[PDB]
């Protein structure tokens, strides 16, 4: 058997994928998180004592980010090996495009919290390697599912792009992306660049965009192919759209929802 249902925090939750989680405690009903430090328990009764005695409110490491109650940690993988092996565990119960990291040390993690009285509660997490040959400024991203398609998602995407722009660097998801994941990208991309486009008195081209937004050329070259602003001319992406166009595009369902945004001035970041 394995663990196919979690309690965390105040929610219980359905796995969708195999975890390697020790096979004495995939054969349980259930198996309890602790929201704050993540370590995993067989019982009702042992995580009742936990909650009782365990003193985190948070996640480790640093807070490079706090605007009201959304909270980002900056987790060390290196420094914070069990709790970021814990985190690894339960996303890969809601992930199957990514083989679980039995390896957490080459990877920096930004968890997301949102923040009450009791503690900053956790939504979920991207993480990013240290060092990336390729141009990927996310390597993994998994929300959890009671957070899912409510703006959390969007917000974590935005934040990986904001890093990259501290590090005057364009970057990617590493692929293959879920299902869900493709379609916010595709969402992110499109609301990013045609407010771009629709803002910018004077032409912008591609280079310019992927300037602006840390997106990738080839990134953006396929949004503005879904949307249909681009020409070609000569072996060249060219874009081609009215400010009308690109206000209508705007209104549209997909980009209705009020998002989460990150403001700049909140992030305490530097590059290493
Ligand atoms: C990467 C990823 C992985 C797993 C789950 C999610 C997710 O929950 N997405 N839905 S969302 O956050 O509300 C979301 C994302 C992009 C949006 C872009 C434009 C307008 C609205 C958006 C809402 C996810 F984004
Ligand atoms: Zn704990």
């Amino acid at each position: 058997k394995y663990v196919d249902k979690i309690h965390i925090g105040n929610y219980e939750i359905d796995a969708w994928y195999f975890s390697p989680f020790p096979e004495d405690y995939g054969k349980q009903p259930k198996l309890w998180l602790c929201e704050y430090c993540l370590k995993y328990m067989k019982y009702e009764k042992s995580y009742r004592f936990h909650l009782g005695q365990c003193q985190w409110r948070q996640p480790p490491g640093k807070e490079i980010y706090r605007k009201s109650n959304i909270s980002v940690h900056e987790v060390d993988g290196k420094d914070h090996k069990i709790y970021c092996q814990n985190l690894c565990l339960l996303a890969k119960l809601f992930l199957d495009h990514k083989t679980l990291y039995f390896d957490v040390e080459p990877f920096v993690f930004y968890i997301l919290t949102e923040v009450d009285r009791q503690g900053a509660h956790i939504v979920g997490y991207f993480s990013k390697e240290k060092e990336s040959p390729d141009g990927n400024n996310v390597s993994c991203i998994m929300i959890l599912p009671p957070y899912q398609r409510r703006g959390y998602g969007r917000f974590l995407i935005a934040f990986s792009y904001e890093l990259s722009k501290l590090e005057s660097t364009v970057g990617s998801p590493e692929k293959p992306l879920s299902d869900l994941g493709k379609l916010s990208y595709r969402s992110y991309w499109s609301w990013v660049l045609l407010e771009n486009l629709r803002d910018f008195r004077g032409t912008l081209s591609i280079k310019d965009l992927s300037q602006m937004t840390s997106i990738t050329q080839n990134d953006i070259i396929s949004t503005l192919q879904s949307l249909n602003m681009v020409k070609y001319w000569k072996g060249q992406h060219v874009i081609c759209v009215t400010p009308k166009l690109v206000e209508e595009h705007l209104k549209s369902a997909q980009y209705k929802k009020p998002p989460i945004t990150v403001d700049s001035v909140c992030l305490k970041w530097a590059p290493p």
